[PDB]
C-alpha cells in the first residue's frame, strides 16, 4: 500500500532511505507522505519519535517500523543490513500488528478555561519555570499529596524503559494498559511529605496536578518541551489512542530489554 | 449466611470478637470455622494474612473483612467503633464483593521432580541459605540475567504497599492483574550486571529462577519462611485464583494509601 | 561588638527584629551592616543563606547566628520565645565558635579563560541550558565518566541535609572537611555508563566538568541561578574559607537531624 | 625482609606462588608465616580479606600486596603476569605504605556483660535471626531512631565500593577516617520511620544498636557471620588501628574505581 520513510538525515540514513525507496519501486508501493499506511523511520529512538508526532493524527490508520542505523534504538528493531528483507517482507505483507498504550495529557488555563491536549509514547512531564515547584496531586478528585521537589513525569509503558527508569521507575510490560508516575528529588522531611514511590495507574484513573502558589510550568511532551502560562490544571490519563507497529518476527519486550540493558 | 471470625489474641481483640458473635446470635447467621462464606478479621495485617492462609482452599466461596485494633492495616478497613454497624450491614447482605490478584509459586525439586505451590496475598522472596545468593532469571524461557545479591521479591498489586515498597518498588493499583519483581542489594560492577529497575509482569508471564552452583534457598510466602533443597527451579505467575473482599462502602485504594503513608 | 540583623520581612520578623535591636540598645552593641562582628539571621534557611551571601568577603570576621519564625531551619537554631536569652548570653560573649566547611566552584570561559568563582554553604549544581546535558567528569586530571542526564549537584557537609538528600546522597557530619557529588536522573543502559553511586571527595581533590557538545549551562549556587556561556570548565574543589557559627547550648548535629527528620 | 604467601587454592594462584617463593629465594628474602613483614595475596578479595583477618593482631608491622588471578580485585592492584616486577621491586624495598581506616565492632552481651569486638576492613553488618528485625539507633548516647527492616551495615572508606554501594551507599576516598551506616529494606509507613539516607559519621562517634524485644541477631564481619544471643548492644566506631598497604606505582582510588565499575 503507501509509505514513507523519515531519516535521521546523515548520509547512512538518507542513502539507506533511497536505496529503499528504490527497492520499494519494483512493487505495488506508492511513495505518499500525505495519508500513507506504513511508516517508516531510520535513525535512532528520537527519530522514531518524530515520526510517531508526525503522523499522531492517523495513528489508527498506520503501522510504523523502526531501523537504527546507530546503537540499537529501543523502537527501532531492524539493523541496516536486513533492509533488503524488510521491504520484501513488507511488499508482500500478512504481517501482524503490535499496539502499545499511549498517554493524553491535558492542560487546562485560566481566562476562559482553554484547554490544550497532547500525545505522548515515551513521557510527559512538568516542571517549574524558574522557581519552585509545588503542585497539588488528586487522583480521581481525592487529593493525594502536596509535592515539592524538581518535577514529576507519567510514562507510558513503552516508555518506562526511558526516563522513568532513570528517576527509580519500574519497568513494565506494554500489554498492559497503564501509565506509570515517578517523582524528580522530592522533598521530604517533618513538614513535607510524599509518597516516594512510583505510581502505576490503570485506565479510566485521572491524575491532575494543580498549581499551588506559581502557575508557570514548562511541560515536556516526549522530546518538545513548551511553557505554559497561567495553568489551572494539568490532567493525565492513559490514551484511548494506540500506536500499532508492524511485525515480521518475534522480538519479545524482555529481550529487547535484555539486549538494551543486560548485553547484546 | 456461616461465618468466623479470627482475632490477634490480645484482651481487645478477643472482647471484641466475643461481643461481634453475641451481635451476630441476634441474627440468621451461624457460626462455623470449617465452611464459612464470611470470614471476620480482628487484629493487623498480619492477623489478617492468617486468616488468609487458613482458608485459602475455598477462597472462591469467601469474602474476607478486616477490622484493625491498633494502627490502622492495609488489608483491616473497618474500625473497632464500627463494629456494630458492620454486624447490621453484613447481616442484612446487599454487599458488593471486591477481588484482589495473587501470586502462585512453584518449587521443583529435584529427584522426581517433586513440586509444591504456594499461594501469596503480599509477596514471595528468595534468598539463599547462608552463602552468595546467585540464580539465573528466565522470562518465558527467555535467560534474562544473573542475579548476585542478598535476594528477589515477587509481589502482588497488593502486596506493592508492603515489602516491595521498601525495596524500592512501585505501588500499583490493585485493579491490573500483574505481578513485580525487585531486587534485594544487587551486586553491579563490570563483570556482574543487573537490570537494577523492577519489573512488572502482565498475566501468563512466568518468571523462572534458576540455581547456579549452590541449591538451598530459603523461600518466604508472605509471613512464613521454609528452606528448601536440591531446587531445580522457582517458578512465579500471576494466579487465577483471587481474593474476594466484602465492602460496605468506598474506601479507595489510593485513599488507603494516602492514610497510611501520608497523613491521617 | 558590631552587629547587624536581617529579617524574613514579614510582621513576625520585622517586630522581633525591632524588638531585639531596643534590646541591644541597652549593651555595648553598635549596629553596623557594613563592617560587623555577629550577622543574626531571623526566617528560613533561606533568609540565613541570603545572610551568609551578603558577608560572603568578611567570613572570617564574622559568628552567624540563626533565628527561625516559622517551621525550624536547619541553620536557624533557635526560636524567637529565645531571643531574650540570646540578646543577653550574645552582650556577655564568652561563646565558641563552630565552623562548617564550604565549597568553591569555578567557571573559566572560553576567550581569555575568563574566570568566576563562587561560594557554597548547601550546594552547587549543573544543569543544561534547554538541550540535553552532557559532561565529561575528570577527577584530578584523570577522566571519570562521561555523564549525561539532567546534572550534577556538589554539596558540601552541612548541605547534604539539604538537596544532596534528595537525589539519594549520604548525610555526613559538619567536621569531614570534604564535598559530595550526587546525580540528577543519570542515563544507564549499554552504551552509556556512570557509576550511579554519590561520591565523597577529600580536601584537595578537584572535581573538573567539560563541555562535551553544548556549551551552555545553567549554574545555581545556593539558591541563586546564573546561565553561563560559551564554558570551557567547572571546577569543584572544598574552600579554604569557613563559616563560622556562635553557639550557646550543646545542639548535637544529629540531634538536629533527628528534629528535622525523625520527629520534633 | 620476612614474607608469606596467602594463595586462592587453584592450579593458576598454586603455581603462581611457587614461582614467587622460587623468586624470592634468589634474594635476602625469608619465609616466615607466623611473623611476617610482608603478606602477598593471590587470588581475589575474598582471599586478601582472609589474609587480613589471619594477621588482624599484627597489622602495625605488615603491609599487604595483592594479585589478582581472575577479574580485577579491588584490594588486588597486581596482575599476575608483573610478578616477576613485583618480586624484584619488592626485593629491592624503597616501597612507600599506604594507610585505609577500618571499623571496629564491639558486640555487649548480658550476664557478665560480657564482650566481644571485632575488626573489619570491609563492613560489619547486623540482622535478625529468624524473627523481624527491631532496633534503637543511638548516635554518641541520642536516641536517634527506631530502625524496622532486614538489617544496617556499616561500612569502612574502602569497603564503600562493595555491599554499602549495593545499598544506596556514597563512595567515600580512602584518607577521609570515617564510617558509613546504610539500611536495608527499611519500613516507612505513618507509624514507622526512619532517616532513610545513608549517614556517614566522623572519628570518636560511636554508633549503637540496642534490642528492642529480640535479642538474637546474626552478626557479620567482612565474609564471617556469627551468630550472638543476649544481645545488649553493639557499638560501631572508626578504628584506632589501620591496614597498609605496599605501593610501588600510583594507582589512584577513583581510577581503582573507575576500571572497576566503568570501564576496563
Ligand atoms: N535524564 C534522562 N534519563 C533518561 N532518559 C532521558 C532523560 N531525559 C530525557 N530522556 C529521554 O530522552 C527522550 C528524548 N530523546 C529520544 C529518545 C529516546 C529513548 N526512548 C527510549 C525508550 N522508550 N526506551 C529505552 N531507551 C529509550 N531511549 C534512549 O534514550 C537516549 C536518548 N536520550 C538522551 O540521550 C537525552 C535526550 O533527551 N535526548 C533527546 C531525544 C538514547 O539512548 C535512546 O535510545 C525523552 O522522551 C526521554 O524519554
Ligand atoms: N523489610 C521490610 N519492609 C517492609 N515490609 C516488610 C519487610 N519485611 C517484611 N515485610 C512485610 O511484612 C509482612 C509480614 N507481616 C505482616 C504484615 C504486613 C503488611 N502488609 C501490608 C500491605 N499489603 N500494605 C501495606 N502495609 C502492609 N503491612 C504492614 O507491614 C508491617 C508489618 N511488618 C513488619 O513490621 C515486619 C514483618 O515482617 N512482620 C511480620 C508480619 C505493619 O505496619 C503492617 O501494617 C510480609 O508479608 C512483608 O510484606
Ligand atoms: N528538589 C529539592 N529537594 C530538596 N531541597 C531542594 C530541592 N531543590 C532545591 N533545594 C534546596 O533549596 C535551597 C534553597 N532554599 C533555601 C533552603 C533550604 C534548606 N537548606 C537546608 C539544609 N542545609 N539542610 C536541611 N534542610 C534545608 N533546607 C530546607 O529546604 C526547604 C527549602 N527549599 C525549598 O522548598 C525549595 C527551594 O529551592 N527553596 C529556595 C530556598 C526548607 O524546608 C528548608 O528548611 C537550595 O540551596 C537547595 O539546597
Ligand atoms: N549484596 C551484596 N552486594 C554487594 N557486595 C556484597 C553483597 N553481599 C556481600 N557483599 C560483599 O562481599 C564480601 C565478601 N566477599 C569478598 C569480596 C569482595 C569485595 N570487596 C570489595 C570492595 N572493597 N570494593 C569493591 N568490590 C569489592 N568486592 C567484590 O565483591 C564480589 C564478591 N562478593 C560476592 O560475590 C558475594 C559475597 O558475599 N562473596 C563472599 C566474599 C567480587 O566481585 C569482589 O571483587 C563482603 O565483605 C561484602 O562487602
Amino acid at each position: 500500500m503507501k509509505y514513507m520513510i523519515t531519516s535521521k538525515g546523515d548520509e547512512k540514513s538518507d542513502l539507506l532511505r533511497l536505496n529503499m525507496i528504490a527497492g520499494f519501486g519494483e512493487y505495488d508501493m506508492e511513495y505518499d507522505d500525505v495519508e500513507p499506511e506504513i511508516v517508516i523511520s531510520i535513525g535512532g529512538d528520537g527519530t522514531f519519535l518524530s515520526a510517531f508526532h508526525q503522523y499522531e493524527e492517523r495513528l489508527d490508520e498506520i503501522a510504523f517500523i523502526g531501523i537504527h542505523t546507530g546503537h540499537l534504538g529501543f523502537y527501532a528493531d531492524w539493523r541496516p543490513a536486513e533492509a533488503d528483507k524488510l521491504v520484501k517482507l513488507l511488499a508482500k505483507g500478512e504481517y501482524q500488528k503490535v499496539s502499545y498504550p499511549l498517554l493524553k495529557t491535558t492542560v487546562k488555563y485560566g481566562i476562559g478555561k482553554k484547554e490544550a491536549t497532547y500525545l505522548a509514547l515515551n513521557e510527559s512531564t512538568v516542571k517549574s519555570s524558574g522557581g519552585p515547584f509545588v503542585v497539588d496531586v488528586v487522583i480521581n478528585d481525592i487529593h493525594f499529596e502536596r509535592f515539592r521537589g524538581d518535577g514529576l513525569c507519567m510514562s507510558t509503558p513503552s516508555g518506562t524503559t526511558a526516563y522513568n527508569k532513570s528517576l527509580g521507575g519500574a519497568l513494565m510490560h506494554p500489554s498492559i494498559e497503564a501509565m506509570q508516575l515517578t517523582e524528580m528529588a522530592s522533598i521530604n522531611n517533618r513538614v513535607y511529605r510524599t509518597i516516594g514511590s512510583p505510581l502505576v495507574f490503570p485506565k479510566h484513573h485521572v491524575v491532575s496536578l494543580q498549581p499551588v502558589n506559581d502557575k508557570d510550568f514548562q511541560i515536556s511532551v516526549d522530546h518538545l518541551s513548551i511553557l505554559h502560562r497561567d495553568v489551572q490544571e494539568i490532567r493525565y490519563e492513559v490514551s484511548a489512542k494506540k500506536i500499532h507497529f508492524a511485525r515480521f518476527r518475534s522480538f519479545p519486550f524482555w529481550r529487547r530489554v535484555h539486549d538494551s540493558f543486560i548485553e547484546d
